[PDB]
């Protein structure tokens, strides 16, 4: 069968929130069969625990915010995106501050660091969420859509007009082992134009060319430039696997988004649970026929 993942060992990193500036300390741990992904501020007496689901988003303004309370777990789409990517169903994840380390802006260094920690397969039935009929959101001209697919993929694109896109499209299919080659290093972007504006709301205050791509009038300041040609759309992909992880579940699917953000990706979700004639969940007691498959753990 196509087991649920857990790490093998605990993993510890250190870094800033790229909204808040804060240091934050950041713990993952292995965690039982059916726990899914759990955020835990442990700075807090007692303990907060908010799991990684559609149900608990709060804001999602210039990122994904889980809420219980007046309680936060800020920025949460690239750390699930990794875990997401890498096949992870069960674990907790302790911060010591109320947003997740940005890290260089990718999911790279969560991938490195999971990777070299190793995963441990369990002994239950890996459950996946089937898209059985198309389900689409629109705001207008932004747009996100899941369709019916046997097998893992995710296409989007940028449409707005800015010089250095050289249009930003792509689209990738992870029904096998793509996910770390294609998209996890692809960094978060932001303009010089929004910073004024984005510091004076109590965001962006950790942002630097360290954890982002940063981009002026006509030029990438980064001092190095891209990773990929495509980065932009890439980090789009990566930001819609770590949101539509908040499923709970590995999807097997389409997603298409045309200019949606974190905010549509969360409507998307919030409509397809409610719709139960669009979904089911699926194991597969043989991994041979499964439309998916995952690296050696
Ligand atoms: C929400 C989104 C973008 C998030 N970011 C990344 C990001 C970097 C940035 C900056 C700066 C700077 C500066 C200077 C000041 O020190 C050095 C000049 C601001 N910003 C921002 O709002 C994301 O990736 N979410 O996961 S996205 C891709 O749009 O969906
Ligand atoms: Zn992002």
């Amino acid at each position: 069968m196509i087991k649920q993942r857990t790490l093998k060992n605990i993993i510890r990193a250190t870094g800033v929130g790229l909204h808040s500036g804060e240091k934050v300390y950041l713990t993952l741990k292995p965690a039982p069969v059916d726990t899914g992904i759990v955020f835990s501020r442990t700075d807090l007496d007692p303990v907060v625990e908010i799991p990684a689901r559609a149900e608990n988003v709060g804001e999602t303004t210039m990122s994904t915010t889980l809420v219980k309370g007046d309680v936060k777990v800020d920025t949460v789409e690239h750390l699930l995106s990794a875990m997401a990517g890498l096949g992870i169903d069960n674990a907790y994840v302790e911060l010591s501050a109320s947003e997740v380390p940005i890290m260089d802006g990718s999911a790279g260094p969560f991938v490195f660091l999971i990777q070299s920690a190793g995963l441990q397969e369990q002994e239950a039935a890996k459950k996946f969420i089937r898209i059985k009929r198309e389900v689409s959101v629109e705001e207008g001209d932004k747009r996100a859509v899941f369709v019916p697919f046997d097998g893992f993929k995710v296409s989007f694109e940028i449409d707005f007009d800015h010089p250095v896109f050289r249009t930003q499209q792509a689209s990738v299919d992870f029904s096998s082992t793509s996910f770390v080659k294609e998209v996890s290093r692809a960094r978060t972007f932001g303009f010089m134009r929004d910073i004024e504006y984005l510091r004076s709301q109590n965001l962006a205050l950790g942002g630097s060319v360290e954890n982002a791509i940063v981009v002026d009038e006509n030029r990438v300041l980064n001092e190095d430039g891209l990773r990929y040609e495509d980065e932009f759309v890439k980090h789009k992909i990566l930001d819609a696997i770590g949101d539509l992880y908040l499923l709970g579940n590995s999807l097997i699917g389409e997603f298409r988004g045309f200019k949606s953000g974190h905010a549509l990706n969360n409507q998307l979700l919030r409509t397809l649970i409610a719709d139960k004639d669009a979904w089911e969940v699926v194991t597969f007691e043989d991994a041979r026929t499964a439309p998916i498959s995952y690296m050696r753990p």
